[PDB]
């Protein structure tokens, strides 16, 4: 059982959750199951992970045992680009839902603030593998995303992968209903988002922090890559406290009041994972770890600098 963060809707969401990126079917149902039994109360997912229908058939099953109520479980999921256009956003959402088997989902955020071809072809590219444009605006699927909030099919909204420059844009639309709640972005020592976060918060926007590990497992990954779990300073830290680096990662976000997703589908790693309550990292250990920023994105893949909202390019 965790500490949670308050979003400006007064809403609690649990500072630690599961991330479900690439989580395999057939593993990524006993993945949930496994999560909330360990006191994740926070389950994280996308349209465009492919999954969701099997995290909706774990989530059920510990609903169905008494294990867990609806009402303590946070479910987020995420809007995919190529879905922008209106009618587009209904139709994903409704997917989502129906995969998850809910009534509604706790948050709901825009994937990646750059507009697709629109369709169900969710990676369009050029020969070259460029990412294929929309005309379609993550402002156009806000519009869209609003109306499910009125019906209370969503209870909040948030972005992710969002620079301020992007939020900056959403926060001043003219007419908007709702702010998000949250920016998920990638977060980590080598990539301490320190003014995307103080940009954030000042504005009352929390922060998701993805990849907390640096998602070792990342196909794309070069043996030159900096590796955060094998990372001596990362290991000197978790062997002082008799933790693992890993947990020392993960606490670095708590303490920052920053939520993490944790991604897991092995048991023993999921549990591990939640066990960060009952430690603390000292300012100096902390301030050490702040020092390891070297602004390094393991997850920069959509090969899609060309297009016109790209969230990567601006310092913060
Ligand atoms: N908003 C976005 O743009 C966006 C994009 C992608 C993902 N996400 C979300 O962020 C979540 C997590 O981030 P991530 O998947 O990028 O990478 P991550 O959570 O940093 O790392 C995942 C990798 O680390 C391993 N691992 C987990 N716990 C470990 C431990 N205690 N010791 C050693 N290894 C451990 C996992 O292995 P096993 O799984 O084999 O145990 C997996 O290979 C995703 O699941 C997804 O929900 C968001």
């Amino acid at each position: 059982m965790a500490t949670f963060v308050e979003l400006s809707t007064k809403a609690k969401m649990p500072i630690v959750g599961l991330g479900t990126w690439k989580s395999p079917l057939g593993k990524v149902k006993e993945a949930v199951k496994v999560a909330i039994d360990a006191g994740y109360r926070h389950i994280d997912c996308a349209y465009v992970y492919q999954n969701e229908h099997e995290v909706g058939e774990a989530i059920q099953e510990k609903i169905q045992e008494k294990a867990v109520k609806r009402e303590d479980l946070f479910i987020v999921s995420k809007l995919w680009p190529t879905f922008f256009e209106r009618p587009l956003v209904r139709k994903a959402f409704e997917k989502t839902l129906k995969d998850l088997k809910l009534s509604y989902l706790d948050v709901y955020l825009i994937h990646w603030p750059q507009g697709f071809k629109s369709g169900d072809d969710l990676f369009p590219k050029d020969d070259k593998g460029n990412a294929i444009g929309g005309k379609a605006t993550f402002l156009d699927a806000w519009e869209a995303m609003e109306e499910l909030v009125d019906e209370g099919l969503v209870k909040a909204l948030g972005v992710s992968n969002f620079s301020h420059f992007q939020i900056e844009k959403l926060l001043n639309k003219p007419g908007l209903k709702y702010k998000p709640v949250t920016n998920q972005v990638e977060c980590h020592p080598y990539l301490t988002q320190e003014k995307l976060i103080q940009y954030c918060h000042s504005k009352g926007i929390t922060v998701t922090a993805y990849s907390p590990l640096g998602s070792p497992d990342r196909p794309w990954a070069k043996p030159e890559d900096p590796s955060l779990l094998e990372d001596p300073k990362i290991k000197e830290i978790a062997a002082k406290h008799k933790k693992t680096a890993a947990q020392v990662l993960i606490r670095f976000h708590i303490q920052r009041n920053v939520i993490v997703i944790p991604k897991s589908v092995t048991p023993a790693r999921i549990v591990e994972n939640i066990q960060v309550f009952d430690f603390k990292l000292s300012d100096e250990e902390m301030a050490t770890i702040l020092s390891f920023n070297r602004n390094w994105r393991a997850c920069n893949v959509l090969q899609s600098s060309h297009l016109e909202d790209y969230p990567f390019n601006a310092e913060y």
